[PDB]
């Protein structure tokens, strides 16, 4: 509700100018990003859960990655992106910003990206976009990657198998179109 | 969605459903049902260990929270004598004495007490009830760095948004909560 969303958008303070062009660029490429609420919401929720190990899948322009990295300064944060031109922009802001140690971005099929992952450490935090596809095949690949009580957020779950996987305990929260907190039992 | 979201509720066991009917034939304070699902959640999300709240009332929260967090301890401060008692009774009646420790008493006149037990992970405090700002004041240094302050019936603030040493948030889920995370000479000038 308008009434609503103006005192909650009153509450963002501004971003990096760095950031704020960043954002320009996606709406001029036509790139989607998060709204400026669901993303102060997300990071909030971040904070909360306190990680130290983010997966992400679908980098795109590196917002959502640079938003985290920045929010959470002692956590490490793993990106997959598709794409070597939004893969390229996304790799020169994180040099831009200096996050490139905290930040490390793989190009770039998730789908052949599984193997290395399984190497590393387990994951705190896994953040799928169900609007970019595969979601089923993401989430299993990756779900065994992340620790038990260990979270997945799902963004755009809704736009059943997930709601009542046996191993995950999940709620929808509204932030932006519907976002799914599974708390990995 | 959003309609979808109103619906978004388990049953609960019947003992606590029967406290709900009970807190709303009786008009005693409960949190609302979607604030309260979408509280727990938040709270098995963030894995608290020890959990301070000022108001149990007849010990909705109280019993929740612990059932939903079988691992932690609660602690919770109770001033009217009729729902103190009620409260310790619903905690007796489901086995959750062990894990869930009354305290009747003023809150704003218990500091010195709480100040002897270790820091909790979250303060669990109501805007709506009477002396919200000095229960802040006085619990805050209570809560560990990285903790959480939770404020109930927000929605339905700017001291709390502006309070350095936290970093607030208000999410719009129920009566709306507020999420607060704790941050981390004279003759001497001469020679120096
Ligand atoms: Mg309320
Ligand atoms: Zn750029
Ligand atoms: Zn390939
Ligand atoms: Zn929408
Ligand atoms: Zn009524
Ligand atoms: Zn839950
Ligand atoms: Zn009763
Ligand atoms: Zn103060
Ligand atoms: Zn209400």
């Amino acid at each position: 509700e308008e009434r609503l969303k103006h005192y909650l958008e009153k509450q963002i303070p501004a971003r990096d100018q760095y950031i704020e062009q960043m954002e320009r660029e996606a709406h001029e490429q036509q790139v989607p990003i998060m709204d400026l609420l669901g993303m102060e919401s997300l990071l909030h929720l971040l904070k909360m859960a306190a990680p130290a190990r983010i997966l992400e899948i679908g980098t795109a322009i590196g917002y959502s990655a640079i938003r985290m990295a920045q929010a959470l300064p002692e956590a490490t944060i793993v990106s997959i992106e598709r794409d070597e031109r939004r893969y390229e922009e996304a790799h020169k802001h994180v040099k831009a910003l200096g996050l490139e140690s905290r930040i490390e971005l793989l190009f770039g099929d998730a789908l052949q990206l599984g193997e290395k992952l399984e190497l590393y450490p387990l994951f705190d935090v896994l953040f799928i976009d169900a609007a970019k596809g595969q979601y089923r095949r993401f989430f299993d690949m990756y779900s065994p990657m992340v620790r038990p009580g260990g979270l997945i957020l799902s963004d755009n779950v809704l736009f059943q198998w997930l709601l009542e996987h046996p191993q995950y305990d999940t709620r929808i929260f509204p932030v932006g179109d519907g976002i799914a907190i599974s708390i990995k039992r």
